[PDB]
């Protein structure tokens, strides 16, 4: 058809490209990591592959000071250690085009078929991660201190609220920058509040605003339904900076291959990543495996944190919509 | 028609013991059908030139503009034939009546949110005369005189409206 | 271990070397036409298709002749309504070897392989044809008086009947080109009339002839039979001049695989053309697919068609084989 670079299959001059416009083009960003330590690349990359490490820390001393007095004697304290952990994933998907389909729209090969993966992608993480705090952080006493709820039908998430929540981190205040927010409140939201448009690039527009902070449109949410069709969202609010990944390398990022007796001819990609927010500890419970972890079983139980009460930083209330 | 897309039905655990499969794009399935029409008129004669003047001039040079109102009588019908007698579009039917409510600062609301993550995907709105009328008695309706020079183009929220 | 124009796969100076003798090698030829018209090419080859485009009909005849005169208008050229619609069929097979060596593949690989694919390839063209043309007459009452019979005890098949049959065309007569046959019967006329083999090409060879026709002969055409151990015979009568086909092309009519942990390669062909009767329109009615169709469904039913009478133009008659 054409030159062809992937149905020719260049691997290199287009890998890179993919990787750093998936890199760009989805946001979150920022809020989230750019860049996390090393410690997720000697996890990622080769060599010494995965399953993931463990890494350790020291608290601080702490205790009281002692009387200091004649005709009596001091004894000296200890200090401690701990651990911490994290997970690699894996991750892939084909493509059953016809060439004359791909190319057929495609055409000039480099942007089209490109630039459609990495927007791919740029949704594939907005699912992954948003699943991953999902179950656990919202499941355990451990972190309750950092759910509030107005649910059962009293509470509408306007202009107070939503304060009380974003204080229900006590001293630490202004660390917070993006609000996760499911369609139908913002909806609500844009139906009394000052919510105000705020316009940065110059020129362009613009990325809506609630109050110094940036709110984030985003189609896939959790939600629950009661029975008198009374209904519940969550919409979690951290604007942390941040959580935490690393990209690493697979072997053979690209590969063209077609099927003699049938018709056919198909793309994979195949990548690695490893990403976690440190951040509550992973363990290995009651799960299967192994590796990597899951969808299901990778949210649905089991997570252990310790730090724990601040620099988290992640908080979720769920609240019913306004009537 | 030719219509493009990428996404499907994702996303798969890459691991030994299994095999990956591929999955269906769609195709270019989109149907339309080419229409087509015409017409034509006559003069008089000795009337012409009985008259003082030609009526094959005048009618020849307002013949441009007529197209103009077929075109959209065109439209109009057809768009009103889309979204009649159809369960398979009615996410984008939104009917007030039953006599409450007035277009006012809500119903709005839900027009320009009914399509739920995308947003400011829409420029200009439809409207008939005495409703913005209706609209100029109660709503915000505010007046940019942006190109020079002209007066004007109204605006109700970063919009356009006709 | 050759020049191997296909094992290396040249698409060049293949392919249309492929039609070309395809053309030449199988007949018919004529009865039915060659080179028919390019909006099957359309059909075929991109834009167009879907299910097949629609042929013309074209002869100069209204109403011969009209009084010259004067005080008296002539009226025009008019032409009858009608409609019509065809099938598009797309078909191809394989072939194996192995690592052991049967070879050779010699001097001339292009016309060894391409001749012999041609033998094949063109073979199966009136197979489909005739399975195809048992569909209309097969139980159908709009083309009854398309048949005859003097069947049923008396009937000899020589010098008169014939002359029924060429009496069935309605209104061209002295058009017969083809004769279809089955062979007892054309022995039958060997003991009898004067069938005779004559040398068409000085000197080349040769067609058997009726009365300046060419007959064709092939073994599978319907053959029942009543009780009283007796036999009847179909043997379609047509010489319409013609039929009409056209081909286009997919893209890689050439293609070369080979198997790894087995030790095999591969080739296979894949071309497409259209050819029917016009004739019928062809429906979708209680008919499997889709599309192309089938043997088997290319005969069972719906075929419908407008014209009515002339311009068909076939005829069959069955009867009794001489006794």
């Amino acid at each position: 058809a054409y030159t062809k670079i992937s149905d020719v299959i260049v691997p290199e001059l287009f890998n890179p490209y993919v990787i750093n416009t998936t890199t760009q083009l989805s946001a979150f960003f920022q809020s989230g990591i750019a860049a996390t330590d090393d410690e997720l690349n000697a996890l990622a990359k080769k060599a010494g592959g995965g399953s993931t490490l463990n890494m350790p820390y020291w608290n601080d001393l702490d205790g009281d000071s002692q009387v200091l007095n004649d005709t009596d004697d001091l004894v000296p304290q200890k200090i401690n250690a701990g651990q911490d952990k994290a997970v690699l994933i894996l991750r892939g998907n084909a493509w059953s085009s016809h060439d004359l389909a791909a190319t057929l729209s495609g055409s000039d090969p480099m942007q089209a078929i490109g630039s459609r993966v990495a927007a791919y992608w740029a949704r594939e993480m907005q699912k992954i991660v948003f699943a991953e705090l999902a179950g656990v952080f919202s499941n355990d006493d451990m972190k309750d201190n950092k759910l509030d709820i107005s649910g059962t039908a009293d509470g509408i998430y306007s202009a107070e609220t939503f304060v009380d929540a974003s204080y229900k981190l006590g001293d630490h205040e202004s660390l917070l920058t993006a609000i996760g927010m499911h369609s139908a409140t913002m909806a609500s939201a844009v139906k009394q509040d000052l919510i105000e448009f705020v316009k940065d690039s110059q020129s362009g527009i613009r990325f809506p605003t609630y109050m110094n902070k940036r709110v984030i449109v985003d189609d896939s949410m959790p939600v629950e339904t009661l029975e008198d069709g009374t209904k519940v969202f969550t919409s979690y609010l951290f604007g942390a900076g941040a959580l935490g990944y690393a990209e690493g390398q697979p072997e053979v990022p690209t590969e063209t291959a077609r099927n003699a007796l049938g018709s056919q001819d198909i793309l994979i990609n195949r990548k690695h990543f490893v990403l976690h927010p440190r951040g509550v500890k992973f363990t290995e419970n009651a799960m299967a495996g192994t590796t990597p972890t899951d969808e299901e079983l990778a949210n649905g139980a089991n997570w252990q944190r310790v730090y724990d009460p601040k620099k988290i930083r992640i908080v979720q209330f769920k609240h019913r919509l306004q009537a």
